[PDB]
């Protein structure tokens, strides 16, 4: 009987600037095949190819004899996103590229040439995009033929039909600045139409607070196609004569004063600690010496400079309570004006509660009342209709999002009818935003969401879309934009009427940024 | 315990290259005290001065409050003896150095001026050698007195008195030549003096075989003070078509023909696999797509260069084994002119058990007679008496090396006295050596053992002689080289009639070298 070549199609990010994106796995169980001669790729009628720099073969060799059958596709990881320096190319010590062909045409035959061991072989191919490659940019192909001993093998392709691949920029990879890691997204998009993308620059590891952590921020004045020379908003090196890794300061989140375009960005500082987690190392109090302490930093110039800290701790935090921090990735400026920000506080029953702090003078002062809910966490809030604000909240119970919304910022609440069934989530932070009528191509009020759509691991983040308020989400509103494994946080922004914009932990880059038109979401 | 300066003097090798080497750790919980201001630290009047560079005073912050009762001494680790490239000096994110006395005098002052955290402080005191420092350097020190609010405080030493701090060369440090990891030494002496060290070099992780391995080697020329470039005689890169991360080879042993001079490395090359661990993923048969091979690589120029790969897997491979390779560290030649390395195999029941495989005709052919004892894995064979063989063996069944000799080269086997009671582990590799009266400066016959001297995790490296063939190991003639944190194995070498060489995974690195006088393990 014959041998089956069988493929699987990605559903990744192809990262615009890298070396190598995986695009399809191929798997054959040599019993009477001896050589792969080479595979033929065509690409759809609707791509670009002028954006496409390579195509490449790889043979990736063969499987531990105690892992055949359990359908695996690949052997090993082929592209790293967590090893300083080195993870734009394939790692060549576990791939050998037979060939390659440099600004292929639509039809494309990789020559193999492949002697196979007697047993199962990987092969793979690689995709390489030109550094100037639109970030709207769909690529869609098949393999129509590969061909072994001299003839077309037999073919069973396990992944779905219609797979758009979407690029992305790595705007943040392991090592890039000195830096091990990146970790917690945020993103705006300031009056201007700029970028504004906000993360933790952790220096020595991907572990969090405590430890030496800044937040830096990435600026694009192009829509995402290209990010500015990191800035760092808020960093506190050896401030109070402890050294730089007991003086992190992260989890951020960002929001645009639509009505002065000014720029707030709000994080955690975290004094002393030794080197333990925050989460259980802050305490009761409120100077540094006891607790996390709440700071700001503001931009007026449109996100390019950057004032010192302002430290508003004393201005919300309870005195009994362990931690008082902001919910990471964004807030939002009301109809009326009102800025918001998620919090999220472990009260002095070591419980930890979501809720929203606002200010309703640009800034200058803020208010938290009541929490939304007990034991939640990480929340993202949205103004729904105007004077009603819904929390959107990561729930310690497990399994799904809590959801409430307020119409008196904060005092009162009440439980969302999508709670704690609509979104299913693996206890991981997710990102909601509001997008009105007026601001959008659809001329429709929407509400976008993304998370990893799963109940177990990071991984198949997805963005999905409710177009009554959050009640349903429906399937056919859904993108999913990652299958991998990553870290799973994530934060939406519209980057004009048309299009979404997501900086994101993916399964390619520590920080990636998409674009995705609206219309691709809400067809 | 508040407003005592407690102390505590490391017992790890001193690195000569290191930038930094933590010599003492101080913690001070300020109740009372507000600034640490002054510390005075005087060497043994036998000291080296002039083979010392600088002493440093540094302030690494404060602990998590939760902590504050385990008596820790550190919040987090210094000098880090993993991360590639940064293993040289203290990180500067958890350390500042308030103080520093370059070409000190015998007394040193160093002048902290550190105002106090309102709680738990922790200062060390940082050693750094001359590059050309003697290998036999031993220094000692004694903190006289500690300045708080300008008084002599209070102190307390947690730590033995007559410390002697023994320096050491990292002859690999992880990141070294584009690699990792380095793992599992094996050390031997040509009858030129010179030292041959061998180990694992894994380039892409710490992780064992099948992964990209190749056995390098380090070659010196002048009893361990300086390292000739890595040489690497195995290693298969993409052999048989397949990528270099499914050609590894590793866990090297090495011996001197002492009748010839000729040195021979045996290694496990692994071929295929996927990425799994080999142990579990080599199978029965002869061929390498199935088995582990059994390879030899010779030289006959006192290690400057390496033979191509002799497979010798069909003399001395069973069929129906699992998996056959040698003992990782070093083989022997007998006094008859016998070479010898420890062996161990998987069976067919897929138990390991261990052995020895020989050779009567200077390396032409080998021979594996029986296992030596059941569920036992990586030994070292020692000539104990004329002709009759020892095998210290890593037991499965935990705490401590089982321990037969034969009299007819692995025919039969006799329990030794000393098995399972005498030499305590955590089961792990260690080294067996024996050194003939003539051989040595006390003109004794000696064994010499080393490994990691505790029944759970790898720390407390030690040196340990016995003068009636290991029946008895006296505390008194034995030393301890590594309290730190390592991966534990060691392999050791006469570098001269008076000195022992060890090298080794230590807390500082991952392959240290040390030279320690035959004098100072049996006075
Ligand atoms: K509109
Ligand atoms: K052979």
């Amino acid at each position: 009987t014959s041998d089956t070549v069988f493929v699987r199609e990605t559903q990744i990010p192809i990262l615009i600037e890298r070396q190598d994106n995986v695009l399809f796995m191929l798997r054959l169980n040599a019993k009477e095949s001896r050589s792969l001669d080479e595979v033929v790729l065509n690409f759809g009628k609707d791509v670009n190819m002028a954006d496409i720099q390579s195509v490449k073969l790889y043979y990736s060799g063969t499987e531990a004899r105690q892992n055949y059958g359990k359908k695996f596709f690949t052997p090993v990881s082929y592209i790293s996103s967590h090893t300083p320096g080195k993870t734009l190319a394939a790692n060549p010590s576990y791939s050998i590229n037979k060939s390659q062909v440099n600004n292929p045409g639509r039809k494309v035959i990789l020559n193999a040439n492949q002697k196979l061991f007697p047993g199962i072989n990987y092969f793979w191919i690689s995709l390489q995009m030109k550094p100037g490659a639109s970030l709207l940019d769909k690529v869609s192909a098949k393999i129509v033929t590969v061909k072994v001993d001299n003839k077309e093998a037999l073919m069973h392709t396990v992944s779905p039909e219609n797979i758009a691949h979407r690029v992305g920029v790595g705007v943040r990879h392991a090592g890039d600045d000195g830096s091990a890691a990146f970790r917690i997204p945020g993103l705006a998009t300031t009056n201007k139409g700029t970028l504004l993308g906000v993360y933790d620059v952790r220096y020595n590891s991907s572990v969090d607070l405590q430890e030496h952590v800044d937040v830096g921020l990435s600026r694009s004045v192009d829509g995402g196609k290209t990010w500015e020379k990191m800035r760092l908003p808020l960093a506190f090196g050896e401030t109070g004569g402890l050294p730089a890794a007991q003086n992190g300061v992260g989890d951020p989140s960002i929001l645009v004063d639509t009505k002065t375009n000014t720029t707030w960005v709000v994080a955690a500082w975290t004094h002393g600690m030794g080197n333990q987690r925050a989460w259980w190392s802050s305490y009761p109090g409120m100077d540094m010496n006891h607790t996390a302490q709440l700071v700001l930093s503001k931009s007026t110039d449109d996100g390019k400079t950057w004032s010192e800290p302002i430290n508003i701790t004393d201005q919300v935090k309870d005195p009994s309570w362990y931690f008082l921090l902001q919910g990471p990735g964004r807030g939002i400026t009301m109809q009326d004006g009102t800025l918001v920000f998620p919090i999220q506080f472990i009260d002095s029953t070591r419980v930890p509660n979501a809720g929203i702090m606002y200010s309703k003078d640009r800034g200058e002062t803020w208010k938290i009342h009541n929490y939304a809910r007990t034991n939640t966490t990480e929340a993202q809030v949205a103004e729904v209709e105007p004077g009603v604000l819904m929390l959107n909240m990561r729930d310690n119970r497990g399994g799904s999002r809590a959801v409430a919304t307020t119409k008196d910022l904060g005092k009162t609440w009440t439980e969302h009818p999508s709670s704690r069934k609509a979104l299913q989530e693996p206890v991981c932070m997710a990102s909601l935003i509001s997008v009105k009528a007026a601001d959008n191509t659809l001329n429709k009020d929407i509400l976008l969401f993304s998370n990893p759509n799963t109940v177990k691991g990071r991984h198949h983040i997805t963005i999905k879309a409710s177009l009554d308020g959050g009640i349903t989400w429906l399937p056919e509103h859904q993108v999913m934009l990652d299958e991998g494994d990553g870290w799973g946080y994530s934060c939406l922004t519209m980057i004009d009427k048309e299009t979404v914009g997501i900086l994101y932990e993916s399964s390619v880059a520590h920080m990636t940024f998409q674009a995705i038109r609206l219309r691709d979401i809400i067809q």
